[PDB]
């Protein structure tokens, strides 16, 4: 035929000369979901960034998350499509926050989430993910723990542990998440009155207190077996990889607006500009990866 490849068939090519593979977020736009080899929540990518097979990585999420890939991975290629995948809410804890919690509570653990610079996970005991907070901080040896960036997850945490949660930085939220607000659970019950409600727990408390499931993106989708429709209070693309896992059930989005901008920073041309220039190279300096490390890996051994 007259035909050649299109950016997708540009992708293939590169990724088998590459020898890479393509980890994406849930939160990716449909064709790029449609192209990563694997997709998952954050503890989900953190885990199977420790059975990276290929050469090279090329990280379809925002910055947090491809610097978690390179910490655990510091001899491989780790690529982010664009430096403008960011996350808002990660950036907003900063060392100094961290070093003023412990100085008040020298005995609390440090509990980060994974939403952090390498830089303050440099500080961390252990980190976490929605899908495991609760567990992690349930089993550290104190009634008090520093946590932080977000303070929605915080709520949810101290609520199921009872233990006192310390917050750092004091004001820290997801902006795609709250935009969910009370009105919404009532629009979305009204309109799927058969719908139960899964809920992340970066959204507010008092939405929270209205979800059937309070779950990250990969507890949404290991519990969606438990009804056959659902209105999806997170980032609107999640709505897209549910329909995909589960073509028989249905979903909604509980607001269309719900959308991360730093994960729509990558596109299947920044994908394919990726692979094809080997860019762009994450680092992470080796003081800084050693200790961050150390908290992640523990992460990944008191949750399985
Ligand atoms: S949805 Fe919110 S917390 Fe998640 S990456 Fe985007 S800004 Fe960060
Ligand atoms: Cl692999
Ligand atoms: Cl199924
Ligand atoms: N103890």
């Amino acid at each position: 035929g007259s035909f050649t490849m299109d950016l997708v068939e540009e992708i293939l090519r590169l990724k088998e000369e590459r020898n890479a593979i393509i980890l994406a977020h849930n939160y990716q736009l449909p064709e790029v979901q449609d192209i990563a080899d694997f997709i998952g929540d954050s503890l989900e990518l953190a885990r199977r960034a420790t059975r990276v097979d290929a050469d090279v990585i090329v990280f379809a999420g925002v910055d947090f998350m491809a610097e978690t890939a390179k910490i655990l991975n510091p001899d491989k290629v780790v690529l982010i499509p664009s430096r403008e995948a960011t996350c808002a809410m990660a950036n907003m804890l900063k060392v100094e926050h961290i070093l003023e919690a412990k100085r008040k509570y020298p005995n609390a653990p440090v509990v980060l989430y994974v939403n952090s610079t390498a830089e303050a996970k440099a500080y961390a005991d252990v980190t976490v993910t929605s899908a495991n907070a609760v567990e992690v901080v349930k089993k550290l040896d104190s009634d008090v723990v520093i946590f932080g960036p977000d303070k929605n997850l915080a709520h949810y945490v101290a609520k199921m542990t009872g233990k006192k949660i310390i917050p750092v930085p004091s004001k820290g939220h997801c902006y795609v998440h709250q935009k969910f607000t009370l009105d919404d659970v009532e629009r979305a019950k009204k309109l799927h009155p058969n719908a139960k409600l899964m809920i992340h727990p970066e959204c507010i408390p008092e939405v929270q207190e209205k979800a059937d499931i309070i779950a990250s993106t990969g507890g949404m989708i290991k519990r969606a077996c438990e009804w056959d429709e659902w209105v999806v209070f997170t980032e609107r693309e999640m709505v897209y990889r549910l329909r995909k896992l589960y073509p028989q059930k249905k979903f909604y989005p509980a607001r269309e607006d719900a959308f991360c901008i730093g994960m729509k920073a990558i596109t299947l041309k920044n994908i394919y500009e990726s692979l094809k220039d080997m860019k762009y190279k994450v680092e992470v300096p080796e003081e800084i990866a050693r200790k961050a490390r150390k908290a992640i890996e523990r992460m990944l051994e008191m949750s399985k």
